[PDB]
């Protein structure tokens, strides 16, 4: 069960000299989309993009994904993204991420009909 | 269960948002630990001053309680602290809060032996 302690700490505790500074924001994110549930996923990117953008890609450029399969498709255009990816002493239930902004081409996996984004490959 | 195509949503998709994003701290802290599910909290500070210091306010100055309570006790000194407070558009289960950072006195219930905070009472 959690203490009362606990739940003060959870509800209310952020020490820290600039807590809303973005690099805290993988921290805070990650957290939040539950990737952090019994373990630290290692890597994990955020695309900043309206998700009508994001569906389009689906119909753009073909390629191969890093598994071998061919159902990948590759954004015509750069997108805003944050890449999350976990520091040397992330350790779980204390994961830790650096954040990373970046402007890049995005590859992700599209499944279904209609066809939609399924899983992040890559960006480049 | 959750489809391939809302877990993408889930795990990738922050469109109209930053890293940089100082007003979105209350959107990514109240999800991130846990004050919106199920519900919306209405209202909560985040503080962000070390714990020790916080733990200390339950042997500073007795005071009435604003809330419905006893045991509270108001830090001698301000402390710097995030006010979140749901947007009138807020509706779960999309939560929203409006952010403010502000430094003021804490007013929180201590409980417990050794006498710790265990109920956040009002800044002011
Ligand atoms: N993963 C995660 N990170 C968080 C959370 N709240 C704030 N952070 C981030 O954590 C960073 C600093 O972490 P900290 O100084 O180690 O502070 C931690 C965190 O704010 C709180 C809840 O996890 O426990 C703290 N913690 C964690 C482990 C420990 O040994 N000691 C300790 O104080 C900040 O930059 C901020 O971005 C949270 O609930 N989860
Ligand atoms: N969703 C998810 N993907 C992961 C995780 N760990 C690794 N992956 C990714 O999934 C691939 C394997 O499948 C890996 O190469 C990696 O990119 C995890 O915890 N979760
Ligand atoms: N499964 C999965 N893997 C991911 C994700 N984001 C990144 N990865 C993995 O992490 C690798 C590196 O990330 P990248 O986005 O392909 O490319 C990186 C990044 O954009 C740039 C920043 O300066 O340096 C690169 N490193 C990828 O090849 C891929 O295997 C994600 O959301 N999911
Ligand atoms: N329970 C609770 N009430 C709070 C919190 N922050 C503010 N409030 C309530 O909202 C009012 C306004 O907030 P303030 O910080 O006192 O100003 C307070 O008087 C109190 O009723 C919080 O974290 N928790």
């Amino acid at each position: 069960k959690e203490s009362a302690a606990a739940k003060f700490e959870r509800q209310h505790m952020d020490s820290g000299n600039s807590p809303s500074s973005s690099s805290n924001y993988c921290n805070l994110m990650m957290c939040c989309r539950k990737m952090t549930q019994g373990k630290c996923k290692p890597v994990n990117t955020f695309v900043h993009e309206s998700l009508a953008d994001v569906k389009a890609v689906c119909s753009q450029k073909k390629v191969t994904c890093k598994n071998g399969q061919t159902n990948c498709y590759q954004s015509k255009s750069t997108m805003r993204i944050t890449d999350c990816r976990e520091t040397g002493s992330s350790k779980y239930p204390n994961c830790a991420y650096k954040t990373t902004q970046v402007e890049k081409h995005i590859i992700v996996a599209c499944g279904g009909k209609p066809s939609v984004p399924v899983h992040f490959d890559a960006s480049v």
